[PDB]
């Protein structure tokens, strides 16, 4: 369990310095917590940068798109910093940070790919969910193309299967802006 | 559990000497393949004589079932179908695909038609491939029913969107069977 | 497991005397076995009575209606004999024996009631299955009215809940014709 | 199951039938099939019904009991170990003067067990039925034992175990036998 | 897990001081009742000020959800709804039932509408009672959506027969929300 | 881990805040735990002010009859009027507690479902024991029905007939049956 | 307990009867057991008559690659032509065995589904061990593709591209792809 | 289930092929499966000591003690036991294959043959861990020596090549010395 | 279980070959015993060939087999065909003098008995005492058949002790290691 | 968790951080939060990172490793029990000249574990990635130990356990300390 | 657990530390944290370490042993129930002259337990390592008991159970203590 300082828990103390963590999978709970923290920080000061550290294998697309929209929505710039892994919705959040303020530590791993899903039921219902998952796939691809500056087709091609990049490769792909090794 | 008759046979083996075959319970690879084996056997014994295929099934796997349908249409002998209890999903498809004029049901049978079920989990690309395939199959099954019942394809499509239960006399008016028979005497 | 005589199993030996057993629940397997035996017996001789002993708590309506239709369909009269319990599809099979040849031993229990079922899913699908189960209920009631000579309404009223009768009460209701205590 | 056909079929050829283990639809029906079959082979010769059973389903058991009374042959009963619940009912329902027990057997009588979950209306219905069954079971015992109904009602309120001689004194069996060579 | 702010509050308690309330995850008795409590509280603090109800929910129990809908319409303050991720089943119903003109969604939200689910097992009589009830409720829910979206009832009925997914801009054209907002600045 | 929580200045949550205003919630199934919580709150409010009305919001599928009858009795027992408000479902013991609110102070919001029906139970055991519990569940069925008859004003026979199976009512039908007094749609209205 | 069964005059079932006519079935998943049964039957038929064709009916979703390749090899190995008939599904190893039937003697009934795709596997362990099994599953993927390329007449590259994901074909499309030679609808036709 | 052939004397398919001195190891090596093979071998020898026996193998391997008994029996009985791989021969499976009669070890063209070291392990006291560790090391060395002898490879080469799972196609197996011939068709 | 002109085990039984294969339990032990008694009925003076591939198992069941081997007239020769550990290695060593065989690749293991009791101190004491008696008798049986001193056996069975076939011969657990039938 | 706030927070006030038990996203993030926080309080004072860990998730661990290099303060590391897998990587990545171990500690290095089930194409992709990760992990160790890459590759093929002095000799730590009072 | 501060934190104000129950990473690390803290508060004052434990993980437990040897304060140990496996090794590793046991305690010693599943190669590595560990703990026992290594080895082959008086005689503790006043 979490350490206390001065009386805050450790994460509360960092929140005081506008530092937010996404750690582990993206689900409704973890997404909402991040969103509440971002809204809180904007309330505290709508002009100061926020620092959003990411270490996530991804998870639920709808939960994650909420976090992503909240980032574009609030007034403060949201700088992103990958501190281990950003895959699936992880990489999308990372790449959706404020322009020029997307970072990774040197040894992180970044992974992009297409949506996973599935429905059992009537042919009719499978059609409906298959069409919708196809729309979602196209729209995630368009968010990646926008943030990376890659062509849509390039994004499509590169997400067909699990695509793993080191920090330096992700910066060259446009998923982030800087690899940082030292505070200095 | 199956009683024996004597030079010893089980009850089903004995009824098979009279060209009676059953499909009972779920359509799966095991049960469908058994029927196919019997039909091939019956054809081998006599190419001309009717076969009597008693059906009481909630349906099951489409591919397994379609093997039985193709075998019925394939072999020389006429396969007469008789519903005895239930024919639903692939069950009613097999019922409807019996020899022209030789599709029967006992008075209390329930007959149900509807669209295929399935679904996959996986990458969106995989889900797309399987979605398209289930659509082709849904289409092909409706065309089978249209052909055997005499209904328009569009009518079939409308009527199988959700589960559709029919009494024996309604299934006859619909074209899924030819005769409702209540008495061997009649 | 089952005894051998002379080489038959015990049930095979009785089948030689046109005796068929329904024992335990009605399902696709037990129903089909009975049906195959009835068809077999008619094949052997289409004019001799068949004796169909019942001890069943009932079970699946579609499986059971097949057995019932097969009884009315084949040429031989099918006499019925309750030897313990006939409830649900059990009582319906018993009562559907050949006119004047429906029997029970003195201590049997006979039970009638309405259909049980259920579906989870969309409102639309629940409607479809609710309508169908209502048709089935009405038609079972009409089979009982026919065989007992009771009014439809009487059958409806008396099957609303589990209705238990001793052998003598079932004979007075018309579910059977005779209570027999001794072969003589 | 030794071959000699199995051992039980060899004994069936000498008009010997076993009820061993619980009464359920399967074990009860098997017995009924053996009784109808013995009647069919010879309608006048005695039948020998060996019972070792903790009992079980009432309806399945009552079918066996009724068949015993229905067929022409006398069904002589013999307890070999335990006759409890439906077990003691079948033992006691044997042919007059021909109910036996090996000496170390236990015989237990008691009231029906059951129960339903659901609406009160349905519980009431099932309560009334089991109460009827309770009563009929008592009357069957009063009949085969020669005991007053009131006595049976009282003696079956809770589990009641008897040794073989006690079951004889009570009217559940006619004889305790120790040796075949004894008259 | 919920961070604290200082005289100490959890993050949600703090946002509640700004009249922000969340419904997140499934609608059940627990989550619905929490929202109701907050709405009653917010009304008590100030009867006139807008409340901002952020929704991200796949839906859930109809009765629990309808308590939240009635409470929104009941209390003095306007409840403004903002979809942030997903609004489906009861979720989209709550979204659509926000104050007139004050129903929003972020650009990437998915909004889905459809008919109720349920079902009972039991006696046919019981199944009939519950079947009729689910039909009344299905009807009442469609009438709620018709009223808030401005669509004809018949249109609603057609469009909720099966799951119906909409992007934010489609939900606005449909009437489920009033505005798509991408930027606090705009 | 309660929510949302203002700490002491183990925590002060939204329910404790509302309880400060004599607002009590029964949410979810009625069992020994949830019933006793309500009782404790009712007694405490009576202790703070005997005169002032209490507002009892109900959203419940019901549950255990004994636990529920403690709540019903407590409501009648304490000095304050206990106003009932249905905010989603009042089924089984739920609907009984709703109907047992102070006279003329029983409310529902417009979309609530109110359901009445007979008790459910069950016992496995000896015939004797089944007889005993069968008689008892019938006395309780009778008592529950008498309670509803008293608060609705229907005849007992009417209650009996209407509860033989699940009986769903909308809020307006509940008012016309006498289970609540007012359907309220808006605070200002 | 086999079916349906004529005893000796442990039993003589419908499959044994049909085997008397050189008819063999692969039904359901391909595993060590089901594959070996087919092999045994094939060897036995070769022993009874080396010259006479064998009729191999397939209805299978496929399964284990090693077990399946024994069947494929045995078919090519024995003297008799082995005719293949698809009677429902030939997927995965199923479709391979179908395509591997004697030249010009590979059939499907009209409604069959034929599916081809790449192998599936998986290993948990040390990087080294994952490397080894990864290389191997790629050699096998290559071999499977070469087999289909040989029997269909497609170029290897075509096979590779067409099997990257599940690829469903109707019977007539399977014939045009070269996986079977004839779609047969009627015995007399 | 297993088909039947009548002569009336009914036997299952496997018994019928046994009349032609054909034996199958199919699936995992364990006490039950190894023993049946051994019983058959003993039976075939008694029936005719001189005639070759055909041992078809499709096996992922399994229990080493069970396997070594089959192996010892092959070497022990008078008749030559010819081995044919039909699918897979891994672990004890490849050992049994390779241990067939000199020049009469076959595989079909698509078989995979895999060799590697033994697996096991005990849980308990350090003393027992030690005892079992020493044993499994002897067994590892013995197994290696056995392959070396049948393949003709030198011991060190075997050791190097079995440190991790090592998968071979049939032709690579012939070249390694695990089998003598790859056969594609009966006529050739 | 293949059929040859009954099963292959029944066929090899016609030649006085018996297998213990897999663990020693009641069922598996009784089968062996039954076959020993049968082979004796058939021919009292003819040798029996007892094949062993066993991890051992239940001591009491095993001792029944061991005793039966010494009780019947026929010499029971033992052949280890893979593994003989625990009771397995005891049955191997208890074969007829000079007729104990192993194939070359067999593993043979001896150790002390394992057991378990939970309960009262008194009951633990009683069972502890008895397993110690049994440990002792087993060491005595091995000492007698090996030629080894009791104290050597005790030292050597304190923990699992694995021997290759030639080690077991040198130890005295078998008499011969055989590689080919002709030799 | 004793109060003095808990014991770990009291020590955090003296710039002491613990990694205890497996590395996963949760335990790794906690540490990172403590490192960013100490940097924030005082960017020049040394940090004391106590490690007792069997290791765990590579990505979670690499985040901790990177943060250690990124922050201004020197992160001095101390092994207190075990440092295996990611544990020995974090210990070894400590500030030059300031990597310590209590004397009885075990230090274990080895290659990555993983694996995927699925199509060959996907297995190939995951195989290549873990091979890259294997390599980078080796290069990190070669860097902090001063060892040749080839040496690391060979010494991590299988589990490799070292005692504290062996880990020092190997370059994984700088000092084995026994007493605080010792210089 | 009661509040006075919970009860344990209260006793910690007097430099009392409990190890109670199994030795694992969590319980071991708590103890180490308390040791370092107490050294921080006063580096000269004795610490009292009560031990009631069946033992458990060696690596976790040797962390505690080393921390005891390493901090400036003397660590006195007191067995109050059971000290088996790693438990008895912590008890025995107390400050010289300050190892106690209450009169009814059981102390037990024996060799380590473990064992891997896998390839022979891997089994051999973990076997060799557990044999080192075994020898190492044996030397520690010999060191603190004053016993010869051969003796420790012989006596820990199987579980060895001693009463408080037997343990003191064997050298695992210095004093059996029955009443605070005496
Ligand atoms: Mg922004
Ligand atoms: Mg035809
Ligand atoms: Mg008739
Ligand atoms: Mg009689
Ligand atoms: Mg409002
Ligand atoms: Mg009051
Ligand atoms: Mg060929
Ligand atoms: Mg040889
Ligand atoms: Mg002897
Ligand atoms: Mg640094
Ligand atoms: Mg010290």
């Amino acid at each position: 369990l979490v350490p206390t300082v001065i009386a805050f828990d450790i994460y509360s103390r960092l929140l005081k310095e506008r530092i937010v963590f996404l750690n582990g999978e993206v689900n409704d709970h973890s997404a909402n917590l991040v969103i509440a923290q971002l809204l809180f920080l904007e309330s505290e000061d709508p002009d100061k940068d926020i620092y959003f550290y990411i270490n996530s294998p991804g998870g639920m697309v709808t939960a994650g798109m909420g976090v992503y929209d909240t980032m574009q929505f609030i007034k403060p710039d949201v700088s992103t910093i990958c501190i281990g892994l950003a895959a699936s919705m992880g990489s999308l959040l990372l790449a959706g940070g404020a322009k020029g303020k997307r970072y990774s530590l040197p040894s992180s791993q970044i992974m992009i790919h297409q949506p996973l899903g599935g429905f059992r039921g009537q042919a009719s219902d499978i059609e409906i969910h298959a069409k919708n998952i196809l729309r979602i796939k196209d729209r995630l691809n368009k968010v990646l193309a926008h943030h990376t500056g890659q062509d849509l087709e390039t994004i499509v091609k590169d997400t067909d299967r699990d695509n793993f990049m080191m920090a330096d490769e992700a910066k060259a792909y446009g998923l982030i802006d800087h690899v940082i090794e030292s505070r200095e």
